[PDB]
């Protein structure tokens, strides 16, 4: 009709800028200049709508979108409405089966570059030139809620990347925990059926705070090292820039000579690791059930790229029986300080997706997809996953053909003899659909492997033994791995992780199934049992008291690695602060805070009591992003409180509260002048406490300290003030 | 091994236990005295487990079911493997895609009959004899959020009755307000797609807070009267139990005669209407996204079975 | 490798080649340059496969496609193997429903122009101007059979045509005779089962000689009309190019002033109206199941290419009741001589697709698919595919975006706020996915109806009276259509009706059907009705033969216009002529031959008692196409016999059979020489019989003699002699 | 899968087995058997681990694959003894 507003602030600026400050938009309409080949690849089925009529899937112009045709203005709706049939008939059949697992999570467009050819160790073709970009599409995901459960759950978190490469497409579908709950792939659908809804209800939705998943637990040990971090902080992450990527099992690099080297792949996050505490996580679940989702979008949309460097840790053939456990092992992780990281290359992420459908919900991941250069290993959890992920795209896609779905296409040539199925895109004009042929004088053609653009061939291993149905004993080790993950954690993790295991089996109705995993803990340490079991109001018995530790792994009693902060890695820039509005605020405070955010990357947020404007001391007129209920401090990482007219606000319940779950939730907070006034709201003493900035104004070294205190994330020298506090 | 505890405390005893008192269980175990024709009718599909041996589909006995078949115990998977391959193919293929609208939904069994014979106004059977039970089957439901979002969102609330009548299926599929938001079905995928998640970055998932919802809102003055009730307290309801129920459209009922007479359809709940305040329904969508999924079966676990007039 | 002979005589010449020259091909390697607006969009589809390497849908190349991934090569194939499981996964998925109705069906692309603007009559834009060229795609069809099924069954036929045109595509989804079987939707899954394959069974396959479809016509009397047009000639056309197309139902031209004018479609054959035998048609389907798909596909590659002339019989709107039928009734037709039809525009099928299942499998057609200049009336046939054909396009196509397969795309601009489904390929970067919108300036936007360019607006017809499930009256009159269509056939054209009546009902295991069906033609016409009945041994009543013969309609007591033959139409270019050699052939007679052959654009097939070639008595080799077993006489439209030695194949029990089966299906048969010693064979007259072609040799006379039987192409005088032949 | 609509195609009445079928397979299209089970998982403890595996033997045992010995490397060859 001409609906838009004749100012144009219904359209968000085609330029970077912070979370909030425009409304987010399709990739290629927010950043159109940010381009890759696969980005490029897109544009024949990219969709415009600005200045074309309104349609049917037909082309033919439609004149009244508002009314069905009827016999009468009050009149029956007749069959013939082609139009409304049309319409309605897309709309009932827009939804397609989510995924069985990982069914919730995020994606967005991005590129890798190796730092340097890896010839050396293998023949793929992305890692063999510092100036070859690979264009990259991540998903980021939990494991078992539904596509439309909440993001900042407790749980494994999934990390897949598509490397669209020249030589083929190669899926690394992986985690953020460096080991999987099972051996053995034959037992997927018990331990998912385990942690998902339980079957008479469906509840509950995406945590794993129930008797069936803690049950398949306590009779199954070979997943405690996994439950272990997900009990800790690293099942709550602060965003997904700032976690941990892994393979998880031992696969293998192929070079040019035909050398095998075993291999496990790493992401590191060039933002650091950080994780929320459990209360703030589980809030957040219904304050913002979508936090994480958006935070990766407004990150990508302010210029705030997630970085992340590959890493390999590399095991020569001759060394695979040397280590304490097995490197098929999937519940077994590579301590560092036996086998390092080599840093291998570097991947951005820096173009949202233009629309989610088309592009996260229908893509396909699959670690069957490998390119020449690599190979798989025997681990029994890779060989089962071979074949799910194809079976399960046939139904979640539609049929066989889900390779010519855009957002799946490979970006090089791809010809063979396959034809027909559901939905088929491409016109095969080939003579032949079978080889050897002689009418097409048998192309396309096999091509033998070699260094580079050869056929794929799989590495001879030499295979011997029966066929049987049965797990080696070399598997047969379930608590040194848990045991070393809980010896590397600071104390403040090793309590998080006690609080775990205890608001979990909390939730567990039959109070032996609570029992019996006390009893797992016990074999594992007999801290963490007894600090578990007193939280249960349960008493070890002296045989559980005496249960000999496990072995260290391979001499190391602990491996700083392991730990989200043992050795600080801290990143400001892309964070948070909120500031707590007044309605006569110290401009210079302001001005002050806001330059000094700016500078170091670090976004804000103007809260107030209300929406619309606040005017400053000065006269400058302050525009109020969200009130302190409509972005709490769960969202943010440090709260802010300039001097002013303070009695505005010192009574308002929401901001006293705001200052309160802050302090909880272990953040840091700043006040200043007058504002210091709220000291008394969070108990702080006159003399002051580490962990909370206070002096007169927000100038000289106030913002210094205030982001010395963001860059170590969180003050966990609080923890034992918060005990009390009623928040 | 891995078996039940000593004392028998894994099982839910099979009587009305208050919430919390016993684990939760499927309905046939729970309460197995508690019968209708509809329930009796399901008896052909209902499968049992215990004494039974673990088989594949086809009834093959199964001997281990916690390895693959390898060559040699650390050894490559075989493709032989066919009851590895029956298992996960099954599993794989575990999901359906959710209703379009209302995907988020909790229903029971139960039955409805009639205080007297209406047969003066309508010749529907249901509703002839007040001695004729029918069995009913009920799904209560949000409108916006997935199968797998939260239960207590602001949102109209839907309330479907199937009723098994001996003379066809009869479905009531009503909200717990008495109006819809627009007036003609072809706007309903441009309604639906403005309270939905935006389409670029599939946010926000259970909530009508957002722009395109507002945007449309503002354009079509229709949806005020919905828009209204749902930022009532009406929109974040404290039980399914606690609800009104509305057919909204008028419908007609034809009596033996011929004639007829328009007819709008409510149900009253007959544990009184009551909601939540905002900030406890926001955030109890974090403390127990399946908040009102519980309490129904809770409920009726525990004798306190919802009725509605 | 290099598997392809080094001759180069594995490619067929990309160059038009008569039937049998070279293999055949996909359309755009065999006619690069037949170039169409949707031929040219269908570019970015294409697939080639010359000089490509053979890889995985992934990109990822093969080097041995021959063998899978085995531990040992006589060891068990391991589940690893990827490019195995893709292959095998793609080929386990490659069928897809097919079409409930029509699933045997040939097509092909082609063009369509206007002979005149039709802007008085109609705003649609494709019939605006003689200059606009409009791409189409047309499908031909039998309606029974499974798409596995014969070709030259007795069976109403489809012709569907897709017209791409600049504002949406317009199907004209027709059939070969100008009414349908039943007057109302609500009855079509009944004469649809009644007419297919038996339920207990599944028997019998493409032929409605059975119990149940004749149980249905019995008491059915609304199925008499096209009932009579399938069991005369009708039912079994030579060619999809030899046939007639009508849309059936009345619809509507709409223009730019808003007036509204009836009109039925039609398209009339260039190459004129031709029909096979019972006998040689039912044979056809064990020697050639495929023949109809393979004349059309060989014409299309010889450059004779099928052409149609559109239609219409318009009918103001104030005339709707002057006719003595309603016109609404789809089981009555508007004969010609009452409503003229007007020769509008030309259709042209120039090339044959690249991949039968992308293009023709996948193809979807729709009745309800219109444009603006056109709108439906009441009829209640046409109401309700109105609402079929969308509904089973979901499940045969696999979702709603069956508008994005290649071949259903429009090729002008389609934009709307639908989203998402199965397959989606479109990739939208509106905003908005709703209107009215202000985020996107409510963009795409609507638009209101007008002359030309404009939005869809139904023709608003006054609608008036109560919601019932009731016929019209005026539709309960069946008997005076099936007369008049009766009536108006030559007397061979009236005895293959009763041919055909007699053949059916002979397979109908019931009597009393027999009976039942009998009693109905008694009510059409006595004379029908007793000599079916005597074929099948039943004496008419007493009662049946004083029933009163319908009245004719609207004054017409026959029209000419309903017969195949009455009035001459036909042409020999496209035809084909078996010749049939002998070891030392007179090579002047082959060379007047096939001289007076190519001048008319008649083709020919040189057989023999064995492949490989002949020699002429000068020395000239001839090729041998096929053997007289191999390619028999019932493909061919005549045969000649060239003089030479004809000791060799005059004891040859093939030779001799194969002029016997064409003399018994009426086709013109020339001998030249000594080749007359095959007139016993037939017991032809020392003086000559007319449909045989007889002289001393082949000079121009004597194939001017059998060019002219060609152009009437049976010998319908022969009729009463081919009893007493043994074939 | 893709023929019979989901993988329930063995619930379609022809192809159901006449002797007992019992696991912890859920879900699918079309999905006709309600299972009761209290547990959708193995090893449980909530439904006493049934229903269970069951050793092999001379009748009414459970599946063991014959424990052929597997010798050589992992090759894409046809066995010369083929040729
Ligand atoms: C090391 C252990 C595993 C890891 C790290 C892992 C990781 C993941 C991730 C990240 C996804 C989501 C990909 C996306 O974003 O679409 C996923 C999906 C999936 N996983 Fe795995 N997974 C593991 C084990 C398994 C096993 C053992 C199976 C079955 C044998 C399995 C079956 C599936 C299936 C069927 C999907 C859905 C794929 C689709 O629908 O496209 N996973 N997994
Ligand atoms: C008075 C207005 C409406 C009411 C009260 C209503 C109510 C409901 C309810 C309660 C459900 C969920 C039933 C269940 O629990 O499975 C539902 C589902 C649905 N509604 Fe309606 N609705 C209304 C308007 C519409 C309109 C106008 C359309 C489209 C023209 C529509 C299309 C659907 C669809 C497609 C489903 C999914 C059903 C399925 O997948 O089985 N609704 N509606
Ligand atoms: C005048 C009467 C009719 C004519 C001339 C006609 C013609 C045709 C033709 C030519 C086709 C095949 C199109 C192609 O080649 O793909 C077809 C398919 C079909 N017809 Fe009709 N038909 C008629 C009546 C009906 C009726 C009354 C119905 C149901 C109410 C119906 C339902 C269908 C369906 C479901 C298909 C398959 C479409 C697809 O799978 O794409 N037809 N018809």
């Amino acid at each position: 009709d001409s609906l838009a507003p004749e100012d144009g602030s219904h359209r968000p600026a085609a330029e970077p800028t912070p979370p909030g400050a425009q409304p987010t938009a399709p990739g290629s309409l927010k950043a159109p200049d940010t381009r890759n080949e696969k980005l490029n690849s897109l544009e024949d089925v990219r969709k415009g709508s600005e200045n074309y009529a309104l349609t049917t899937n037909q082309g033919v112009r439609i004149a009244d979108d508002q009314n069905s045709l009827r016999a009468g203005s009050r009149g029956p709706t007749l069959l013939e409405d082609f139009i409304l049939r049309e319409k309605i008939t897309h709309f009932d059949h827009e939804r397609i089966p989510e995924r069985i697992v990982h069914a919730r999570g995020s994606a967005a467009h991005g590129y890798f570059q190796p730092y340097k050819s890896l010839s050396d160790i293998t023949k793929a073709d992305f890692l063999s030139d510092p100036n070859k970009i690979t264009p990259v599409f991540v998903r980021f995901s939990t494991v078992q809620g539904g596509a439309g459960s909440a993001d900042t759950v407790r749980q494994i978190r999934g990390f897949a990347t598509k490397f669209y490469t020249e030589e083929g497409i190669f899926d690394l579908v992986g985690n953020n925990t460096p080991i999987f709950f099972i051996q053995d792939a034959h037992k997927f659908p018990d331990f998912v059926h385990a942690v998902k809804p339980e079957p008479h209800w469906a509840i509950p939705q995406g945590q794993s705070a129930h008797d069936t998943f803690w049950d398949y637990v306590s009779l199954q040990p070979e997943t405690l090292h996994n439950v272990m971090w997900a009990m800790s902080d690293r099942g709550i992450p602060r965003s997904y820039r700032t976690m941990e990527g892994f393979g998880i099992h031992t696969f293998r690099l192929i070079n040019a000579e035909g050398k095998a080297t075993f291999v496990r792949f790493h992401w590191k996050p060039l933002a650091g690791k950080a994780s929320l505490v459990w209360d703030e996580a589980q809030k957040l679940t219904g304050r913002d059930p979508d936090f994480h989702r958006r935070e990766l979008w407004e990150a990508i949309e302010a210029g705030d790229f997630p970085e992340y460097e590959l890493g390999f840790q590399l095991i020569p053939e001759e060394d695979e029986f040397k280590f304490d456990f097995d490197l098929l092992d999937p519940t077994k992780l590579i301590p560092e300080e036996l086998v390092p990281v080599q840093r291998v290359g570097k991947m951005v992420l820096n173009r949202n997706p233009d629309n989610f459908f088309a592009e996260n919900e229908q893509a396909a991941f699959h670690p069957g997809h490998i390119v020449p250069g690599l190979d798989f290993t025997n681990d029994p959890l890779l060989q089962g996953r071979l074949f799910s992920y194809t079976d399960t795209q046939i139904s979640r896609l539609g049929g066989p053909n889900f390779h010519e779905i855009p957002i799946n296409r490979p970006t090089c040539p791809y010809h063979n003899f396959q034809r027909d199925g559901m939905h088929r895109m491409g016109i095969d004009t080939n003579p032949a659909n079978y080889e050897p042929n002689s009418i097409n004088d048998n192309w396309p053609r096999e091509t033998p492997p070699g260094p580079k653009r050869g056929g794929f061939e799989s590495y001879q291993e030499r295979v011997e033994g029966n066929k049987v149905r049965e797990r080696s004993p070399s598997f047969g080790e379930y608590y040194s791995h848990p045991r070393l993950f809980w010896l590397s954690q600071t104390p403040f993790e090793q309590r998080h992780i006690v609080d775990g295991f205890s608001f979990e089996l909390s939730k567990v109705v039959r109070p032996y199934i609570r029992e019996r995993v006390v009893d797992q803990l016990a074999h594992i340490d007999l801290t963490l049992a007894q600090a578990v079991a007193k939280n249960l109001g349960i008493e070890l018995t002296d045989d559980q008291l005496n249960i000999t530790p496990p072995p260290d792994v391979n001499g190391l009693k602990k491996d700083p690695s392991l730990s989200l902060y043992a050795i600080p890695d801290g990143d400001v820039k892309g964070r948070v602060v909120a500031i707590l509005l007044n309605d006569e605020v110290r401009s210079a405070d302001l001005l002050a805070i806001l330059k000094a955010l700016k500078a170091k990357g670090v976004h804000a947020k103007l809260l107030y009591s209300r929406m619309g404007e606040v005017t400053a001391d000065d006269g400058t007129v302050l525009p109020i992003a969200a009130t302190f209920a409509g972005a709490p401090s769960l969202t943010v990482d440090a709260v802010i409180v300039p001097c002013g007219n303070i009695a505005d606000i010192a009574d308002n319940g929401d901001a006293n509260y705001y200052l309160m779950e802050a302090y909880k939730h272990l953040k840091p907070i700043a006040l200043a002048g007058d504002a210091r006034k709220f000291k008394a709201t969070i108990k702080i003493a006159d003399q002051g406490e580490e962990g909370i900035v206070e002096a007169d104004s927000a100038d000289g070294s106030f913002m210094d300290e205030l982001l010395t205190l963001m860059a170590a994330h969180r003050v966990w020298s609080r923890i034992p003030k918060i005990d009390k506090i009623p928040a």
